[PDB]
């Protein structure tokens, strides 16, 4: 997979993230770094309004502008959610929100933390010489003490590669279809079922180092964006930008490659329908990278796999390629039982309409098995 920016390792997720910054930027990063312990002790909303209007010029290699776009990203949702329980601010400062426009335009993405920032790129190995696991990964960035921001990005993280070991298959697929070879083809659907088998182990952890409480509670609150959200019902003004204020999404894995592709490719069309559910998913398209657009697009331009599996009427291809298909409900079956762990009893101590959502998404993949 060319230039489309995929890992052969990761895959989709950026590999050995920058820790750290130029020296140019450095009341940036302390920001960054000391969230917790100032937007509790009240003066983060006093220290970012005492910034001044850096320039983007110096920020060179990739990893650098990503890494920038994480940090603006998280301190403009420090900066609007404030505490985190309703003193929302309107306005992001003249000065913070005109880098951090421009570094997001320079990228073509929108001005607002995303998951290739906060999962994708929000990473390092605690010994870059042994295997990327929970218990030898962390963070680089967090919101609030005792947010399990480890756990979400971490174990969400985890999965995106679990999802990998399958994204260097595709290429093979398509050449089996073309050059017609029903034997090569039938395993690249296996092994490509074989992954998300697997990604769905990953998914475990989430109980070991989640809490329901803290999830619903806190994590969300600084993840949310300001689109049909009521608390900025118009959007956010982004100062000496744009003088008009500025609807965006929050941040989901909606925005993920990944799964995203895996619609794709088994011809399941999640983006077509109008409903609700379809057009969403096409409007996160937006809030993903560039390389990882212009991939499934390249993606969606391929002959469906999916009629050609049916004609062949070849109970072997009929029978892998369902493997594929029962492997991605399995999956969302299992984040409809997270997301009542925790996301709906929480809430009984907006809501549903987000179930639906996810419900719909199940179902219109369950309707693509032969
Ligand atoms: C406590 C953990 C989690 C919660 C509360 C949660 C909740 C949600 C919610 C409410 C949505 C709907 C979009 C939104 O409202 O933002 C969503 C979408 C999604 N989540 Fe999760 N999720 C969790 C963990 C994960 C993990 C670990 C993964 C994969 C690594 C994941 C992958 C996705 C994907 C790919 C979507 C969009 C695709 C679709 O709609 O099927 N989530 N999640
Ligand atoms: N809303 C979300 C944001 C991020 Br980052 C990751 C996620 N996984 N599942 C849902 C979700």
């Amino acid at each position: 997979s060319k230039e489309y920016h995929i890992d052969e390792e990761v895959g989709f997720a950026l590999p050995n993230p920058q820790e750290n910054l130029p020296d140019f930027y450095n009341d940036w990063m302390f920001i960054a770094k000391h969230l917790p312990d100032l937007i509790e002790s009240g003066q983060l909303r006093e220290r970012v309004e005492k910034l001044n209007m850096l320039s983007i010029d110096h920020l060179t290699d990739h990893k650098s502008q990503r890494l920038a776009r994480l940090v603006l990203g998280c301190i403009t949702m420090a900066y609007v959610w404030g505490k985190g329980h309703g003193d929302v601010r309107k306005v992001l400062p003249r000065n913070i929100a005109v880098p951090y426009c421009q570094l997001s335009k320079k990228l073509e993405l929108p001005p607002i933390l995303v998951y290739a920032d906060c999962v994708l790129a929000n990473w390092k190995k605690k010994d870059p010489n042994k295997p990327l696991t929970y218990e030898n990964m962390d963070v680089l960035f967090s919101f609030r003490d005792g947010d399990c921001s480890k756990g979400f990005f971490l174990v969400s993280l985890l999965v995106e590669i679990a999802a990998a070991s399958a994204i260097k298959v595709i290429p093979t697929v398509f050449k089996a279809m073309q050059m017609q070879e029903r034997d090569t083809l039938l395993k690249a659907l296996l092994e490509i079922a074989s992954c998300l088998e697997k990604a769905l182990q990953v998914f475990h952890q989430i109980h070991d180092h989640v809490n329901p409480k803290a999830f619903f509670s806190v994590l969300r609150i600084y993840l949310s964006g300001w689109k049909g959200n009521p608390q900025l019902s118009d959007g956010l003004v982004y100062e000496g930008f744009w003088e008009d204020p500025k609807e965006f999404a929050g941040g989901s894995a909606g925005q993920s490659s990944v799964f995203q592709c895996f619609d794709v490719l088994l011809g399941i069309q999640q983006t077509a329908g109008g409903g609700h559910a379809a057009q969403f998913l096409q409007d996160m398209r937006r809030y993903m990278p560039p390389a990882h657009r212009n991939f499934l697009c390249s993606l969606e331009s391929n002959p469906s796999v999916r009629e050609f599996v049916l004609s062949k009427g070849d109970a072997g291809l009929r029978e892998a390629y369902d493997a594929c298909v029962k492997a991605l409900v399995s999956l969302r079956s299992y984040h409809l039982q997270i997301v009542t762990k925790y996301i709906l009893i929480p809430a009984s101590q907006g809501g549903t309409d987000l179930m639906n959502f996810l419900k719909t998404v199940r179902s219109t993949t369950e309707k693509s098995l032969l």
